[PDB]
């Protein structure tokens, strides 16, 4: 359980990809154990199918969701035994090579969201906020861009952040189910608030790969929802972006 | 201010021309405070004259001749030095403004590292038995990619502290210095890792660096890992993976 980390993976509606990023995932390094957050509500799950192909690596616990609600994946699971969370989206493949590397990215900052997706939030009106990417201009600094945010959908981030979620105001939660949407928002403005620095680092990925409109704007909208809760922007930006020093070979130069 | 400054310290030796001409760039740079060329030819009669003939300039710049030519003048204490940060760069290297401003503002994160833009490693194929070189050498690493134990003093920003901290060494380290006229970097490096228990440095990939510019010098490297791991009784470099680049510059260097 020491110096390894825990795969959560909530799932609805993608069983054939589940299983088959599963039969990746189980044989990364370092990985301890996976928790499958099942949102398929009243859906039999693939555990005995998964159990007739054993033996597996690690265990593999597959729990059974009363309602498909984006959140689930958040909860302060009992099994797990590890310091850090690998979280991923269950369409999303991510190699070995960018986990053991960003895992131990994260093993060196255990209080930030260690992850392969950078996104930020820009202001052109006092006050108001807009969610976005390396599509917008970059906010305020000098040249290249800027992050604010790093999104839990692929990363690693600290066990203990998913308490500390469950204790954030019933305002924020309410939003959460309202919009099934904005939990990673809302992940990092807690992440900001508990150390005071950027939430998370950008790494960027070498081999990362996706298997397969309100909701932009809900993004928006949440970020603005938090500000007034929270009665603040806390998100701070950040330009670092992390690679592998020599991979791949000669990198550097 | 001088809090969100730095200042830079640049020894020359026979390469005055090349000075000057480094010293018109490195002038313009964004949050410079100062400069401070450690004059080491001894002997010889500075170019502060021609210098302020040509002013004005943006920031004071102190020429301060030096009795002896020694590598290691650069790493003395001068009372000039106003702020935290410390930018040491060769008299034959051309730093980008984009690359000193980017490097500076990851120095401000990591005050008690070297960030530099050079990166080498020791290696060891025989117990006990150190090694000093490049990516042309096997990663001494766990798995894949290599790694880096030090960060060349020649082209980094690191804490003004760790000039004092250093004047603080065992005689013999100075002694080694001056004995090979080389590996006051080396000795930089172990000093910060043994202060802070921290990879000495973290490297930060220059997007324009370029250089304008005795065989013993790779071989007294070797030598110098050796002779400093006797000195501090053991190997404190500590390895490190992690290369830094600017997110967005160049742009859409994310994908
Ligand atoms: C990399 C990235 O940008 N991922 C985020 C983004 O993905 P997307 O908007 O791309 O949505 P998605 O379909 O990839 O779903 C993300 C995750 O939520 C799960 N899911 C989805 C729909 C549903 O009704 N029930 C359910 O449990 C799904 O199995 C997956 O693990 O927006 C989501 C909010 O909606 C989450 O913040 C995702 O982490
Ligand atoms: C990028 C890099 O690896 N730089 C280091 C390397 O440069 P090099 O071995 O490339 O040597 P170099 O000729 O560039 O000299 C480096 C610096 O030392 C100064 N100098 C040189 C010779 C002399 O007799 N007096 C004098 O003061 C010179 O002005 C310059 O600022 O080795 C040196 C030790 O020898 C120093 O560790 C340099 O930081
Ligand atoms: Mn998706
Ligand atoms: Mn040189």
């Amino acid at each position: 359980a020491l110096d390894s980390f825990t795969l959560i993976m909530q799932t609805y509606n993608r069983t054939d990809l589940l299983l088959r990023l599963l039969n990746h995932y189980q044989a990364v390094p370092s990985l301890h154990k996976v928790i499958v957050v099942w949102n398929n509500v009243g859906e039999k799950g693939p555990e005995e199918l998964w159990n007739s192909l054993g033996p597996h690596p690690i265990p593999v616990i597959f729990k059974p969701q009363t309602a498909n609600k984006m959140r689930n994946r958040l909860q302060v699971f009992p099994e797990v035994e590890t310091n850090a969370v690998l979280m991923v989206d269950d369409d999303t493949l991510i190699s070995a090579q960018d986990l053991v590397f960003a895992f131990s990215i994260w093993q060196q900052f255990p209080d930030q969201i260690i992850g392969f997706v950078p996104r930020k939030h820009v202001s052109t009106s006092s006050g108001i906020y807009s969610y976005g990417g390396f599509e917008l201009q970059t906010p305020g600094p000098g040249n290249g861009d800027q992050y604010s945010m790093v999104l839990i959908g692929a990363s690693f981030f600290n066990s203990k952040y998913l308490e500390l979620f469950q204790k954030q105001p019933a305002a924020v939660h309410a939003l959460i189910d309202e919009t099934q949407n904005c939990d990673d928002i809302a992940m990092n403005f807690l992440v900001t608030r508990h150390t005071g620095k950027p939430s998370g680092i950008f790494v960027k990925p070498i081999n990362m790969v996706n298997l397969e409109a309100e909701h932009f704007l809900q993004r928006s909208y949440c970020i603005n929802k938090l500000v007034n809760i929270y009665d603040g922007m806390p998100l701070k930006y950040s330009n670092i972006m992390i690679s592998q020093f020599g991979f791949p070979y000669a990198n550097h130069k």
